């Protein structure tokens, strides 16, 4: 069933799955000394490229590999359009290797084929807390405990194949190659998101969306005007009316983050971060990284009252192509990030991020159920997307949790 990923050190079916007790490799120890100092093997007519992601022709042209042939649905309604911004953004931060930036090109002309990108993380990716318990249950805490530090690992995003090189099996060699060079540095563990069923996911969860222009989705067709509001004379301005936010944020002393917030910002997330199972640990240098303001890309605010930072939320745009409308070009999405809340409930606080992203021209906020993200879900209009989110790791075995378990955001 699976010719590539019944080779590699994944957990192969859901029962395996199910006997998981203890996080731990899955794979013999190996040393980089072990592993292949040249490239993996590829036809004589393609050519391994490491493109300088912050260089930005380099970077313009990883984007438009992506823009022309990244995830669409399966209409071909839609199609991802990750900005020249966003890439450098998400693929340079904090001691990023360069090397784990992998392409493929055409050796004659130098035509672009294949991508794939890694990025180190810091991750707390030990024994879930419910699997701790039946560990003490057992007498089995000392082995359940073996993994507990946070690990340095490699996140991996940003997988494409051109269409007209699909299914050719291209994409196992580009993953082949991501790991030898993983595994040159010494790292053995990764974690991917992906939308589709992989063996084997350690946790799923459902997307949900909230409608911010809904005239505009409802004329692209990402919506339609739901049955309900047909026994209105005026079906539109009905919706209209139900997704209709505020002109300015309703929380007294939200900002925009600067520096000087970084150390409370840290704080505040690395203390509500720990209540999950899997998630990241931040630096001061990759809170900076990952959440001051950038323009295009990361937008993110904090409640300042009496001088001191008790909140904040961070969402993220990704644009989309809308293939074929004559109205419009692009589907802008804002992505809910991190946040922490300690002064107000979450709901007040993620309203606030509604009144921005609409403010600002967004027209829908996308979100999985991770974090507490089902926390605040029905009062602020969120529906349920027919997405799923599945998280994988490579080289762990790890019991399944659930989604309001994970707290790692993928880009
Ligand atoms: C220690 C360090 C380790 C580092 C590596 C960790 C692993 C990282 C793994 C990558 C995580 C990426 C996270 C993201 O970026 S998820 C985003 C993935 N990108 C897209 O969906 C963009 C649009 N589609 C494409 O570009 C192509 O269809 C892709 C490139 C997806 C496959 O190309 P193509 O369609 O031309 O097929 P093939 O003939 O070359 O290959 C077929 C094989 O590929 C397996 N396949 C299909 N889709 C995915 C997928 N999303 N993750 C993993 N494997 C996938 C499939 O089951 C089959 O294997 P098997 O069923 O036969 O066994
Ligand atoms: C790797 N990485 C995490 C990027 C996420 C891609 N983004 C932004 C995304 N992806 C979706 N799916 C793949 C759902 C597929 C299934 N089942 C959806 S569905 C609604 C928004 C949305 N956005
Ligand atoms: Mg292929």
């Amino acid at each position: 069933a699976h010719a590539f990923w019944s080779t590699q050190p994944v957990p192969q079916t859901e029962d395996e799955t199910e006997k998981i007790v203890f996080a731990g490799p899955m794979d013999e120890p190996k040393t980089v000394a072990d592993i292949p100092e040249e490239p993996y093997p590829i036809a004589s007519t393609f050519e391994w490229w490491t493109p300088n992601m912050e260089a930005a022709d380099d970077i313009h042209a990883i984007y438009e590999l992506l823009r022309d042939n990244y995830v669409e649905d399966d209409d071909s309604m839609f199609r991802f359009n990750y900005s020249e911004e966003f890439l450098q953004w998400a693929l340079c931060p904090p001691n990023y290797i360069p090397d784990w930036h992998v392409a493929v090109r055409r050796k004659a002309d130098k035509k672009l084929l294949a991508f794939i990108a890694g990025v180190p993380v810091t991750l707390r990716m030990g024994t879930p807390k419910y699997m701790k318990v039946k560990a003490q249950e057992k007498g089995e805490g000392e082995e359940a405990a073996k993994y507990d530090e946070p690990r340095h690992i490699c996140e991996i995003n940003f997988l494409c194949v051109h269409k007209q090189l699909r299914e050719k099996r291209l994409a196992p060699i580009l993953i082949k190659e991501a790991t030898r060079r993983v595994n040159r540095t010494n790292v053995w563990q990764a974690v991917y998101t992906a939308g589709v069923l992989l063996p084997t996911p350690y946790a799923s969860g459902q997307y949900f969306h909230r409608s911010l222009n809904p005239e505009k989705l409802v004329e692209i067709r990402f919506s339609g005007i739901p049955a309900q509001y047909q026994k209105f004379q005026n079906p539109m301005a009905m919706l209209k009316r139900n997704y209709q936010l505020p002109s300015a944020p309703k929380n007294s002393g939200l900002r925009e983050m600067k520096p000087s917030d970084v150390p409370q910002v840290r704080r505040i997330l690395m203390n509500y971060l720990d209540s999950f199972d899997v998630g990241p640990v931040f630096s001061d240098a990759e809170i900076s990284h990952y959440l001051l303001p950038r323009d295009g890309v990361v937008f993110t605010y904090v409640v300042e009252n009496d001088k001191k930072v008790t909140d904040f939320f961070s969402f993220y745009r990704i644009p989309s192509t809308v293939i074929g409308n004559s109205n419009y070009n692009l589907l802008n999405a804002a992505y809910v990030h991190y946040y922490a809340a300690t002064s107000i409930p979450l709901h007040q606080l993620i309203l606030d991020l509604l009144i921005v992203a609409h403010s600002r021209g967004f027209d829908v906020c996308n979100m999985v159920e991770i974090l507490d993200n089902r926390s605040f879900v029905e009062q602020l209009k969120f529906g349920a997307g027919d997405g799923h989110l599945r998280y994988y790791f490579y080289n762990w075995a790890y019991p399944k949790i659930k989604p309001s378990q994970v707290a790692l955001v993928m880009l």
